[PDB]
């Protein structure tokens, strides 16, 4: 039983060092003469290109990214000439976009063009001769033309501050993609913040403490409801509150505890929000003086930043803030005394979030008091770290890219797959695709049955729910609170 | 306007280095409560195994490989400490087990049980809870019991020197798998080639030689017909000629290794226009034109396209593979009468793998033991020459590997799966083929009876002599001469 020996050492480590050179080579020449070709791939890319220019549609994505990392220096570029790179952009008609730049294509000459609806949340896509060029994704109008942007060769590219927002959303979704994402998002995020750093704001924090009454609930919110264990297991601490927890953090080892703020009222997250909603009105409406005065706002979800929210006022001053992490795991920091925390990439999220928010609200002053936590928030990780000679990965309160988190998750897929199959028995139509070879080839009349401006999509404003059949809490004439049977509707493409 | 630095030197580094580790640790606490999680995975899973084990189905790829490497070491094994893998099995009956499979895990409990056309190499998919668990592939009768098997708890994984021809199927395909696929098949085929190591015979070449008539009638197809450049344009050296010209080039400065070559096996780029000419060229070169006849044989499963042998005297002049749409690597000679081009080292060393199967299967025992006594002495003179020479894998020598520069017209797996769907689409042959139990089990027992997997066609891959004219790809007219037949596609039923 005599045998041979194919691959030795040190050949096997030969193989592994030139191959994925070899790799690449091969893949020059399979892109140079294998259809579509490099060539096909940069006339078609320049077709889209032009569109978004002409529409002036928001570019974001890897393709934002690569342009704006390359106008501050080439050499920090993402992306290859031989990179086959999908040009995502945001459009408040992206039914009718898809369309247009399908039948642009197909006129141009090119085989096989074909729109789809994506598996991803409201997004569309553009396939020509079976490689995907772009995805087109519903912003709404009011989120729309909020977006920050970048001018370069006369189309607007989403501001880098902003593509952090959604870089940070992959950071936070510990369970559900840290495979698939972190080591491009890291990778993605160290370069964005070099080439984009983070701004240094001296201004002060200029929130205003608001009165004793408001003042006493918010914290007995604090010392009293959320100390039950009974009733705090689903909250999370964040807003201004969380804010100062890493701020006082950072004194623990040029220029003090000056970064503190007053709390304005109570940001939390819930993982159990409708139960945790109606809980804490409940609190409220037993430690409240005059239970008349108690008044409830509901508000949309923030696009695709945030879930619903819920206000609770009494005097028409906010006590709390509820916003809805339900089917999210939230990574959060424990410390827990005596005789819950969003993470610290979480809140640097979260006050991007805000004064994103504020800026759609019109709110001037709020929008300025984030930008200046921001700017603190990272002024007192990195004095911080610097005293202690620490790492984003040692185990702090500023720990990056945490595991440990709170909520019941589910994965993209399930969720994707979940809510197609809801829809699916809705009949509110599973896939939608455009065939423009095909769709020409059919007559008029049958031309004349496609209307885009018929598309519906979850309303994502971030706007005070008014309608109450769109409302998730209903009042009693007794005062108390109750889960509304409503219709969970949303909103039509004409704009 | 003075900005601040989040993330630094070293503070890049450092993350970059622990952040594939934090990727395991987290997609480790994500398989522990994400549903489906191991604990439903290991469920199906044995399920699945179980099955396989009941009707005796033939396991491959990395599932295989695993157990096998396993079986030698399980510490050389490809999938990790439980990294979901794929089950992919080979089945004569591939629709009724899928219908079986499918049944056995609806009834279990599970939901949502479902079995897709996968869209493939006649390959079908499992899904449960929308997860993909299982992949059944067809394999013809003839071809399936001949695969060589090893036995681990009752089920049959695909030999590791079989599995290894579809590796080299891989690195053989430059333009359409460099990119996909050369890093994981060079990797597990080093670990396959270490724990099942190709064998060394000390037996001699006792393959026949020919008449003198037919060993001319050979000869000249080299000298006169593969030298005129307007003819040898798509022809491409296999066989043990191909075998013989690495075997000489091993000895430059006791060359026992040589083998009398039987007859012609060549691979055409451009088959029926090749196969016609070398008819003619022989019709004329030959004495006596009436001795020619023409043997077809369908393709040998995935491994080989279709083949023509014509015979002199029911004697074996040469034999024509169909590389139609394949881009073959090659190294050309020129004789300075000057092009000639063998099929590259690692695809010789994969058709005489091949080779030695087909004589396998067409229970040929003098032909099974030469092609495994050529595989043993080409691999012990790429040896010796490289030993020799102080030379690698990787440097400009006739036995290089993982070469680029290929012969003929190819197209991409995603094009070729495309184009094949689109083709079978216009025909009406059923495009994509779902079976969920659930549904089907809600429908009456009119309807359950309508499905039927028996009634399911597949392409014929017996690697066996076509007999019935209508399936032959050629018809020779009553002058005497060679024609391209009009006949019917060869799709033999489930059965």
């Amino acid at each position: 039983e005599k045998y041979q020996t194919y691959y030795t050492t040190n050949e096997y480590q030969i193989v592994k060092e030139k191959l994925p050179d070899i790799i690449r080579d091969a893949e020059i020449k399979a892109s140079e003469v294998l259809e579509p070709t490099i060539y096909e791939k940069r006339a078609i890319m320049e077709v889209i290109k032009d569109f978004i220019r002409d529409h002036q549609r928001k570019v974001y994505g890897g393709t934002a990214l690569n342009e704006a990392l390359k106008q501050v220096n080439p050499k920090d570029a993402i992306y290859d000439n031989y990179s086959f790179s999908d040009i995502e952009f945001y459009s408040p008609t992206p039914v009718q976009d898809l369309v247009d730049l399908c039948n642009i294509l197909y006129r141009k000459g090119y085989k096989f063009v074909q729109g789809k609806d994506a598996q991803h949340e409201e997004t569309y896509s553009i396939f020509v001769n079976f490689q995907l060029y772009c995805d087109i994704t519903y912003s709404p109008t009011r989120v729309f033309y909020g977006i920050k942007t970048i001018e370069i060769d006369g189309i607007n590219y989403t501001d880098p501050h902003f593509m952090l927002i959604d870089y940070l959303r992959m950071v936070n979704q510990p369970l559900t993609a840290a495979g698939q994402r972190w080591e491009k998002a890291f990778e993605r995020m160290y370069r964005l913040l070099k080439d984009y750093p983070i701004e240094d704001f001296d201004k002060r924090l200029d929130i205003p403490e608001p009165p004793e009454e408001i003042q006493s609930y918010i914290s007995r919110i604090k010392t009293e409801f959320l100390s039950d264990n009974k009733l705090n297991e689903s909250f999370l601490i964040s807003g201004i509150e969380a804010y100062n927890f890493y701020i006082r953090h950072a004194a623990s080892s040029v220029n003090l505890n000056n970064f503190i703020a007053n709390v304005p009222f109570s940001e939390l997250i819930s993982v159990n929000y409708r139960e945790d909603v109606k809980n804490t009105y409940n609190f409220l409406r037993m430690i409240v003086e005059d239970k008349e005065k108690i008044s409830v706002d509901e508000y949309f979800p923030l696009f695709q930043f945030t879930g619903y929210s819920t206000v609770i006022k009494y005097d028409d001053h906010p006590i709390i803030r509820i916003y809805e992490g339900d089917g999210y795991c939230i990574p959060n920091v424990k410390t827990v005394k005596t005789v819950k925390y969003v993470s610290f990439q979480y809140v640097l999220m979260i006050l991007y979030i805000n004064k994103f928010r504020a800026h759609l609200d019109k709110n001037k002053p709020m929008y300025f008091n984030y930008g200046i936590a921001i700017s603190n928030l990272v002024k007192a990780r990195n004095i911080y770290l610097d005293q202690t000679g620490k790492s984003v990965l040692d185990n702090t309160v500023f720990k990056e890219f945490r595991t440990n988190c709170t909520g019941n998750t589910i994965s993209f897929t399930r969720m994707n797959r979940l809510r197609l199959l809801e829809k699916r028995k809705q009949g509110k139509q599973t896939s939608f695709v455009y065939t423009p070879e095909d769709f020409f080839k059919k007559d008029l009349e049958t031309q004349a049955k496609l209307d885009p401006s018929k598309a519906r999509f979850k309303n994502t404003s971030g706007n005070k729910i008014m309608v109450p059949k769109y409302l998730l809490f209903k009042i009693d004439n007794n005062g108390n609170i109750e889960d509304n049977i409503h219709s969970e509707e949303a909103e039509i493409s004409e704009k």
